[PDB]
């Protein structure tokens, strides 16, 4: 239906069957930071049913995110198989300026991002990279596993595609967007009446919500925390949140389990939490008074304090 | 090695399996003989090992030449893993003005055609298409079965692809190419100094070629290439050959006998023959005081004569 989903999921193919055929070093080099793949259609005549008649895809640095994909734990034959054998889904929380999709199988999230971002995730490629490397891929920072920019008619976007923060199987009834600010910070009335809103740092205030983790749990996800955000910080970065999803195994009635492996950033509750819950928390969204290296203090002090 | 067949292996790999997605109707309309699909692709800084960086493919009448080769009784899936599993071979004879490859199956031959070839394959394209509904692909006319445009670093080829008229088992040990032509034709003394030399209508006459097959072949291949060879005449076409190939049982000691569904212009020798034969004859070559309709009646005249 949608031509620009179905350029998306055509250059995914593409781009992965291509890559198949690579031999794939275990080292990148320069080059491979300022490289991409650029691929022109023109159809006449021919083929109208499945795709639009004109189109462009341009993979950016493909070296660079198959190396992080499998740096993530991420098979390219599965990627593939996520983001093409049925089509995304369009997603209920955004922030338009930016449209979200989701991957059939609840895997990954794709976003749509403008040139300017574009321009920024190469400014930092690179830095990326080379964090997580030293880290073994243990982090609570968004995980770019793709970038790409479409033409159709006239229509021209470009797309990241990143790791679900919460699971692929275990549903989430509960969604917190939080960043530590010191200037008011609330879902508004009309926010709340949403499904599945995206509540802030006033609503987990308000609320008195809880998370209940044992003591290891919260000192290594503090631990983790720490290094990104003092990463992204060093980078100038601002405005991210740690995005906090909420699975109650009660209301769900693998019985309340999930695959680490799969779902990275699960942590179960402990032994005497009120409920049976499992908690799905990372960084999200770090692509643009309050300075970085300020932001950085106000969102680890928050964080602690609620954990 | 070579980038302009790597092109081609590559595009016609790309070609199918965009087919492979579209639903095949039992008709052409008029706008499929008009149509085309084409690819550019510009890789920056990227698998260079595999492919040029730069480079264009073009499929003409992609939905013909899938109905034709169905007509044909050649399968996508099988035509696909001909032309890419192994690079396709140069080989011996030729008439440069053009190359030639055999499938590594040895199924199909590619021919490096003009842009004037083209032009004149588009212009006979329908036509030769109703030819071939009429007889149900019962036919020694070459069968087109795709045509492309490749580009690579300036370097602009057409190719078409047919069928081999040769077994793509039993070798062939003598070969000939036949016009019946008044004026003098001869291969000369440095062209007779190949290993499997293309023998023309005075070595056919000089050495007493005979081709011993019985009464009923005899009498169904002239009836075939008297229909086929006033088609051409009626299209004003003229310069084609009958090609001949010659497999010797006994030389090449299945054991002398071939698959009819792929060696489609097989003709066993009949009991009496001095020696146990396989001959292959079929129409080649026909893009091109002699005219037309005289060229067509010498053509016939020699071929009955011949058998
Ligand atoms: N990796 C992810 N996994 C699951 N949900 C996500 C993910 N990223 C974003 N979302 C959802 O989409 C919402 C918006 O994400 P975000 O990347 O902050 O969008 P944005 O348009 O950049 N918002 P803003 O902060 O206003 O710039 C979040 O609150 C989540 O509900
Ligand atoms: N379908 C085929 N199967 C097997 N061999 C072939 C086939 N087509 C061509 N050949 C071989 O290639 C030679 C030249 O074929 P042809 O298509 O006549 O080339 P050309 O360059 O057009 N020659 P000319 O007649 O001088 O214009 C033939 O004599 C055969 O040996
Ligand atoms: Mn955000
Ligand atoms: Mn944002
Ligand atoms: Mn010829
Ligand atoms: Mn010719």
């Amino acid at each position: 239906s949608d031509p620009l989903l179905s350029v998306l999921m055509w250059g995914v193919n593409h781009s992965i069957n291509e890559l198949s055929h690579v031999q794939i070093p275990v080292m990148l080099m320069p080059d491979d930071f300022k490289a991409y793949s650029k691929i022109k259609v023109d159809n006449h005549l021919f083929n109208k049913e499945n795709m639009p008649s004109h189109f462009k895809f341009k993979e950016y640095c493909p070296m660079v995110f198959r190396n992080l994909r499998e740096r993530f734990g991420i098979d390219d034959q599965d990627f593939q198989n996520s983001l093409t054998r049925s089509a995304p889904l369009p997603n209920d929380s955004q922030a338009r300026s930016a449209r979200f999709h989701t991957s059939y199988d609840k895997r990954y999230i794709i976003k749509t991002i403008t040139s300017e971002d574009v321009a920024e995730m190469h400014n930092i490629l690179k830095k990326y990279h080379q964090y997580i490397v030293e880290c073994h891929g243990i982090t609570l920072l968004p995980q770019f596993l793709g970038m790409y920019r479409l033409n159709v008619d006239g229509v021209e976007i470009y797309v990241i595609v990143t790791r679900n923060v919460f699971s692929h199987r275990l549903s989430v009834y509960r969604k917190y967007d939080l960043k530590g600010s010191t200037v008011a910070r609330e879902a508004s009335d009309k926010e709340k009446a949403k499904e599945l809103p995206t509540l802030k740092d006033n609503d987990f205030i308000n609320e008195g919500q809880k998370i209940y983790i044992d003591d290891n749990n919260k000192k290594v996800f503090l631990e983790k925390l720490k290094k990104d955000v003092e990463f992204l910080a060093q980078l100038k970065l601002m405005d991210y949140s740690l995005l906090v999803g909420i699975h109650d195994v009660e209301r769900a009635e693998a019985p309340g389990e999930f695959d680490p492996n799969i779902d990275v950033y699960g942590i179960k509750c402990h032994e005497n939490s009120p409920r049976k819950e499992v908690y799905f928390m990372a960084i999200i969204d770090i692509l643009t008074t309050v300075n970085p290296e300020q932001y950085s203090k106000r969102f680890l002090d928050f964080i602690g304090h609620i954990l």
